[PDB]
């Protein structure tokens, strides 16, 4: 529970300049740089 929004925290602390977006319905972060996206669930 909440690991999601934890592991979006963590994500903007090493990609602060991507469109890190949290979420809890699918529990993955998806992470959106400019021509990179990925979703770590």
């Amino acid at each position: 529970s909440q690991e999601t929004r934890k592991k979006c925290t963590e994500m903007k602390k090493k990609f602060k300049n991507c469109e890190v977006r949290c979420d809890e319905s699918n529990h993955c972060v998806e992470v959106r740089c400019s021509d990179t996206k990925y979703t770590l669930c």
